């Protein structure tokens, strides 16, 4: 039963945050985490634990490349990138159980580092 109270409160909160229907202009970016910070600044909403973990994994995945350094937004267009993040965020708001979240957090000693603070409102 470890972490069940906080997982339930967390998922109950995130499932109720609406995905913005009105979008801004394209956001230049050089990392997925960077793009997510821009989105949090501009739209003033948190992103889900599962989104923050996924974006960090996408950034980590680029390391070790044989290619020369290249801006991420020269590979994935910012409009598509932001759309991707809102799509995965909607999945993570609407589908996972709080039991599943508690199970992940039991195995992730740093889980709190992927949970956003409360935003104004």
């Amino acid at each position: 039963g470890s972490l069940l109270r906080r997982a339930e409160m967390y998922q109950d909160y995130m499932k109720q945050v609406p995905i913005p229907t009105n979008r801004g202009s394209l956001i230049p970016f050089t990392s997925w985490v960077g793009l997510s910070i821009s989105m949090k600044q501009l739209y003033g909403q948190p992103l889900h634990y599962l989104t923050n973990v996924l974006l960090q994994r996408w950034d980590q995945s680029r390391f070790g490349t044989d290619s020369e350094e290249q801006r991420l937004d020269s590979i994935i267009h910012p409009t598509k990138a932001e759309a991707t993040i809102w799509l995965v965020e909607e999945i993570h708001r609407l589908t996972p159980s709080h039991l599943h979240m508690a199970l992940l957090w039991r195995s992730d000693p740093m889980y709190h580092s992927f949970i956003d603070p409360i935003f104004p409102e």
